[PDB]
């Protein structure tokens, strides 16, 4: 019924162009994106189990000349495999094409393209922040609604090659176990506070070394005792998550036993932030690809 092969060619058929220039897919498309993806993603574990060779990124927040970019300098699909951690909308100018091309390539490769999620891929927060206008202005509410029904089947972590835990926000005082994360059913809202909201809302903490308070009003902080833990109790090497901006897209945090990556540049025109993008190759090396405020 979606002719993938040509929407994909829309949205990338504005490689080169001025960017800002919009994409203005048909609303059938989209909600053919919408429901596709979210049959992949139910069908596909709520905990995902990856292999390098892999790339990973953070943040992209509607940025969708940069998330062209990260494709131009990580490979596009499938000539590289991409794990993205959340965020894909809200404060950028073009969370429709963000979206859509991520959603696209998510039923296009499904077994080479993962996507979990992010705070902002929740209803609540895409509400305010600017997803929902943007929906409003070029489409509709009842759209808007349909990405929100999508967002609710997302997956919410991955493990690497048994070595890398990738989630967006970060660990849980409740997370005891894998089998909790395997255990959440889909859809889900994020009605509650504990595990689930803690996993898309949780940040690394310097000061403390158990758990702390979080400056965002919810969740929790976490130190270094915690993550080490957490690590040699599953017997894990590093953790990878978002949700963080950082000045250089990418930052160690917990004695290097953590990562966070952020890939949109200038964050809401206002950072000089960079963005960055970690590879991992078939040996479990790490490097980081950094895409500079252009
Ligand atoms: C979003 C957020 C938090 O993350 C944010 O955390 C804090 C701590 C650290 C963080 C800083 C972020 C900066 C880097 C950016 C840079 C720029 C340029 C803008 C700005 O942008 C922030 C929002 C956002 C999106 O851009 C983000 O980056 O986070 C708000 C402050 C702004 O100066 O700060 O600011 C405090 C303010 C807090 O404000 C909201 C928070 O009130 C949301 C609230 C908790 C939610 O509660 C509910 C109910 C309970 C369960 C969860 O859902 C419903 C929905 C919503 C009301
Ligand atoms: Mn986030
Ligand atoms: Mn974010």
């Amino acid at each position: 019924k979606l002719n993938i092969d040509s929407i994909i060619q829309r949205l990338l058929e504005v490689r080169g162009s001025k960017p800002g220039k919009n994409v203005q897919l048909q609303e059938n498309e989209i909600r053919g994106l919408c429901l596709k993806s979210r049959e992949i993603f139910l069908s596909q574990p709520i905990l995902l189990e990856l292999e390098a060779p892999l790339k990973i990124c953070g943040d992209i927040h509607g940025q969708y000349y940069d998330l062209l970019r990260l494709f131009e300098y990580g490979g596009f699909p499938p000539e590289s495999n991409y794990l993205f951690l959340g965020d894909y909308v809200d404060r950028g100018k073009q969370s429709l094409e963000t979206i859509c091309l991520l959603l696209a390539y998510k039923i296009k490769y499904p077994e080479n393209f993962f996507l979990l999620r992010g705070n902002h891929e929740c209803a609540s927060i895409n509400r305010i922040y600017g997803f929902y206008d943007e929906c409003k202005r070029r489409y509709n509410i009842k759209l808007w609604k349909t990405f929100t029904d999508c967002f609710n089947c997302l997956p919410i972590a991955a493990i690497v090659d048994e070595k890398i835990f990738c989630c967006h926000g970060g660990l849980s005082p409740d997370l005891q176990s894998m089998e909790q994360i395997r255990r959440i059913m889909r859809p889900t809202d994020v009605p509650d506070q504990g595990l689930l909201c803690d996993l898309l809302w949780s940040d690394p903490d310097k000061d403390v070394l158990g758990w702390g308070e979080n400056d965002r009003g919810v969740s929790f902080t976490f130190g270094a005792e915690v993550v080490a833990k957490f690590l040699h109790k599953h017997d894990l090497d590093l953790i990878c998550r978002a949700h963080q901006v950082v000045e250089d897209g990418y930052e160690f945090f917990a004695k290097r036993q953590l990562v966070t990556l952020f890939s949109a540049p200038n964050y809401c025109g206002e950072f000089d932030n960079a963005g960055a993008m970690m590879s991992v190759d078939e040996t479990l090396m790490c490097s980081f690809q950094i895409l500079k405020p252009a």
